[PDB]
């Protein structure tokens, strides 16, 4: 059974296929692909932009989806195996997959790490426990990672430099401030798609203690070596967004301070000026800046920026519309 | 750009023109007015009647309703300019309303005042907020104002009598009890509707203190002048009901006790005969009585009188369905 | 007017037909029956089967749901008669239905006990309420008594027996543990549904005290007596799964201690055995074990039995949107 639990498990041909479909439906948005389907969409955390998408992805291919939120409206579900339920956890994971598999036909999942400990976190087991026991298809709606949003990320990308092929342009990951650590998924999925375009990436971020899982430092170096592209590290802010053709800012917990936060407070607030502004911007060849959102005005970037006309964030919004459609209608 | 935030900033002939399609659409409910179309029901406090009317509305017409709560299912939302966004806002209205462009056609906005300040509240910032960012027709589901309710109310009043012409007939809008202070809107709306349809309108209220805003008072002058009929505010609870057509309840806070109730409250409680009873609608000419819902009984009005022949409740409730209807044809 | 409030109301006939057309559902999912209709899913406790699987079924007969949750997204209902509501609750049962009753065409309610006081809990005000004041069809969606279930568990085992005639089968409805006392609700409809049809019916718990409501022992005796089955009680756990061709397990506190579970607790607490394992299906004639779900692994049940080919439990879930199509139907 195929899923879509993230892009380095597909295949360039079926990403580009799935690009090329979602550029068709934002041409000829009403269809039939979902016709008398339905797709439940599972959230443990908030959302305005996947969950909206989403639902009228369904809406638009003929199908319905069903919005469950375990804890809130639907009951609280157990996902480690062989353990004595008389917690908090109402029903296992082994059975709610399976009744929804009789019910729908895909199944959407966020799911947020707890930020408790990242060696658990890190193990994907809501994703994978779904993807396990689900006798449909399982769509990440973001966990670790954010794949749906890699694609609205590099379907706007191609269309503001105006062709399929980014092999060449230089692009920038930057981490940004946050009065908070923040889930590192948009930061390894930016990373993950990135360099799986072949574009000449750098990872700007404040310390070496800033530095992604490593599992996605691999995927990245695999990626660089099959698509063409680069990977490269830096702490200095002027010398990376230099000819920069694409900014995409995110904020971030460090990982070895991950469940200890307590330390990593004073480190992350000594950096606040990794804002994304004008000045920075001014030093990209005319670069286009982004991000997934929300998006914390004057914390993360400036108005300024979030104004500019290089500011491609509501259109990478919108890609999330069409290139979920192409992702549903590919697993269907 | 066409929104319906209030009944005011529309003609009469563009008002009497809703009621008509709405009439017609309470005589064939199916169409294709919104067939493929969508509108982001955006609720920032409770609803059953408005987000039921609006969700199946939408369904009837084709098209399809995402229910959005911010600060619940969604992330919480920025609405001054200009800050530093370091504390509960997770995003800026700029970008939400402007990524909801992308996705839906239409935006209905919900949201009550705070309470602190009427000061504040009075300027309406989140509905205009919406309109001032939104790319596509934003419709008030309920701020300060109430205009669907306007809508409705009216309608049912031009089937009760039997005419779209209620000029001459005598209109009663009595404050009532309520153990704490609430929200002027439908009382603001109701001398705003009433008054434009030309009716001769008592605002009846405890104290000189319970009189509306300045910014409805003058709306309702200017209404007078135009539409013929007449404004008149009164505290004698027996002069008022007497020969009345239609009496209209609501209960709401002293604006003057605005962020202050705690000296409001032992003032409100020495009100509590304003309550709608079979005594005061005796006094009427066979006069209806309606309320917006929902409403408490046995504090707000009698159960001999909600459950009277003469209470339009209901009626004015389904209208809800039928205008708005009318209200998301007229702007898609 | 016909409801669907338990199906000790209906006759026979009526059952076996609801039991067919959900047959022929399950075979030819997609239909008319319900085109442009819609039914209001009122839920004032949490759920994931029903709202999930009445959501689908509205849309795979061409209606719509709207999902409301009073005190959560919708306003508190009173229910109380001539009472003054100064309290929590909005609005009245009176008005709601009637509300609703304007907009939909029929309304299903899922309202729990509170598990204060039996003799209140147990008069079904909730449910009673909306049937006595709705224009439109009422559906337990679950109360005091769970009838969508019995219907979906009635369909599963005829499927797996490969006959509708369960007459002569060994049905055996047994309590199983929980750290705490539940709803008796399923374990009152699995009684009712299992004598209608006809089967030998043991009603397995661990004391007297746990022996079900008066009411329902009735309906059991009753139906006993027209369906040519059989009723027992029994609190010898070996003796009770010999021969077995169904057991149904459910955990619910001593009705005698309601309001009052300080000291039921030590005395559930010694009946831990009780949980379903394999040591007791071997006992049965090649048995068949099912629950209503949500299940707690390794305490209501183990994790054998649960994955245990005898298990039907999903297929009874999935039985869920079939009957609850074919209720529908036979309703607007």
């Amino acid at each position: 059974l195929k899923h879509f639990l993230n892009t380095q498990d597909w295949s360039r041909a079926e990403l580009d296929a799935l690009l090329t479909q979602a550029a068709l439906f934002k041409r000829n948005k009403l269809g039939s692909e979902l016709k008398g389907k339905s797709i439940a969409l599972v959230f443990f955390n908030p959302s305005m932009r996947t969950r909206t998408s989403f639902e009228l992805g369904a809406f638009q291919l003929g199908g319905h989806a069903v919005v469950l939120q375990p804890g809130k409206d639907a009951w609280p579900i157990e996902f480690n195996l062989g353990t004595v339920m008389d917690g908090d956890t109402e029903e296992h994971i082994a059975e709610v997959a399976r009744v929804l598999g009789r019910y729908v036909d895909l199944i959407g999942v966020r799911a947020f790490p707890k930020f408790v400990d990242w060696s658990k976190d890190r193990e994907d087991q809501v994703l994978k426990s779904f993807a396990k026991y689900s006798p449909v298809p399982v769509i990440n709606m973001e966990t670790i990672t954010h794949p749906c949003q890699e694609l609205a990320h590099a379907l706007a990308l191609q269309e503001h430099f105006g062709t399929p092929d980014l092999r060449g342009k230089k692009y920038v990951l930057t981490w940004t401030y946050h009065p908070k650590p923040l889930n590192t998924a948009v930061a390894n999925s930016a990373l993950t798609i990135a360099t799986r375009m072949g574009m000449d990436v750098t990872l700007l971020c404040p310390t070496p203690d800033y530095i992604l899982d490593e599992r996605y430092m691999d995927w990245a170096a695999q990626n660089v070596a099959e698509s063409g592209g680069s990977l490269q590290v830096s702490h200095d802010i002027d010398s990376a967004y230099a000819g920069a053709d694409v900014v995409y800012a995110k904020s971030w917990g460090a990982l070895p301070f991950f469940g200890n936060w307590e330390p990593e407070k004073p480190i992350r607030d000594q950096y606040q000026h990794f804002i994304v502004d004008e000045r920075k911007m001014a030093l990209t060849n005319n670069g286009v800046f982004s991000h997934c959102l929300p998006l914390r005005r004057n914390v993360k970037a400036t108005d300024a920026v979030m104004d500019s006309p290089n500011c491609i964030a509501i259109d990478e919004a919108e890609n999330r519309l069409h290139v979920q459609k192409a992702i549903m209608a590919a697993l269907v």
